[PDB]
């Protein structure tokens, strides 16, 4: 049966009620970023260098200073209860198996301290929302902080939701007996009364005085914005166009990914999500000079076809298949990828 990634979104199709394949699979208006997070990668080409002895290859490498078995973690995805009956405490408990780390939703069907109680040992990381309630938003981060989670990931591309044409035919809600735990199409009405549009560089300011771990700002797309996360005392950036679901027509992450790399001049580490389909894919990316990467919609594929063991069947595909692309292009390790080996 399911032997790459696109066979769990297919399996995924058959099995989920159409609404929430939709929910899940969509990106914004015509979807013309969903169709190039993925085209992208296939226009960067691969340079292998033959006979560089493969026989030991080591996928680990760290980031934000944690150790990771592979530089491949699971983004945030939202409402992973409407996949399967676990949810997030089945993809938190793979993410602990495999050695990886676990980005959590702010709407999460499951909450910060369920999550860190179902992956005690599990590296983890909060991503927040700046909500209007500002009480609201201290008392996530003070909880992350208490349960253990290693770095705060502050999407900062939603003032409002994307328009996802699906959602709105469907009108997209929670199935009666789910609930976000931590607290037209429904989803953008909730971000409308909740999600402040107003945030500034000045609420980068107030979250980075309001907490000492590590801060990653996730959305970013041009390198002037990347600058100004620097000078604000953040750690990373995550590239990132939100799984193309919120500005249509913004470039693949792939493609905004070497600008990016170039405009932090290495003060802190670049991860990239969207279309990380493949092992080339992360291959791809580390060259051009990303820690790490997050998937996000093959995680949700896999709870859809076996809940903890169907995350982690995608995260070891993932990994097997990032050791062979590693192994077919020369690489022993994660540090000796390098930019020759891709071109554009
Ligand atoms: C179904 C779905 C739910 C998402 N929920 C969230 C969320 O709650 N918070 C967030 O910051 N990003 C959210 N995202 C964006 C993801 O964190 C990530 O940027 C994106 O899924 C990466 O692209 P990929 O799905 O092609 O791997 C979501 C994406 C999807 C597809
Ligand atoms: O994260 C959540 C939900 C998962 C439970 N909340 C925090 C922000 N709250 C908020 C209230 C009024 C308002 F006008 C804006 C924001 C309510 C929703």
């Amino acid at each position: 049966r399911l032997i790459c990634i696109n066979d769990y979104e297919q399996h995924a199709k058959s099995v989920l009620p159409k609404s929430i394949y939709d929910y899940y699979r969509s990106g914004a208006n015509d979807e013309e970023t969903l169709a190039d997070n993925i085209a992208a990668f296939s226009r960067w080409k691969l340079y292998p260098r033959m006979l560089r002895n493969v026989a030991e290859t080591d996928l680990s490498t760290s980031v934000l200073g944690q150790r990771v078995s592979m530089p491949i973690c699971v983004g945030a995805t939202a409402m992973q209860r409407m996949a399967h009956v676990d949810g997030e405490l089945a993809t938190v408990r793979a993410c602990q198996s495999l050695g990886t780390g676990m980005m959590l939703s702010s709407w999460a069907t499951s909450s910060i301290e369920e999550v860190a109680e179902a992956g005690p040992e599990a590296l983890r990381w909060l991503q927040l929302y700046i909500y209007k309630d500002r009480e609201v938003t201290k008392k996530l981060v003070r909880q992350a902080e208490k349960m253990g989670y290693k770095a705060i990931f502050v999407t900062v591309d939603t003032p409002y939701l994307g328009n996802r044409l699906d959602d709105v035919r469907n009108r997209f809600k929670l199935p009666p007996q789910l609930r976000m735990k931590n607290f037209d199409s429904g989803l953008a009405a909730y971000v409308a009364k909740a999600i402040d549009p107003s945030i500034s560089w000045e609420d980068i300011k107030w979250l980075r005085r309001l907490t000492s771990l590590p801060i990653v700002a996730k959305g970013i797309l041009r390198g002037d914005d990347a600058r100004e996360a620097v000078k604000h005392g953040l750690n990373g950036i995550l590239v990132s166009n939100h799984g193309a679901r919120q500005l249509d027509g913004v470039p693949a992450t792939i493609d905004v990914l070497p600008e990016i790399v170039e405009a932090v001049e290495g003060k802190v580490e670049v991860f990239l999500d969207g279309g990380v389909r493949k092992g080339t894919d992360v291959l791809k990316a580390l060259a051009l000079g990303a820690k790490a990467v997050f998937v996000g919609r093959p995680i949700v594929w896999g709870l859809a076809f076996q809940g903890e063991k169907g995350v982690q069947d995608v995260l070891e595909i993932l990994k097997e298949e990032f050791r062979l692309a590693m192994a077919l292009s020369g690489c022993q390790n994660v540090k000796v990828i390098d930019k020759t080996l891709v071109r554009k």
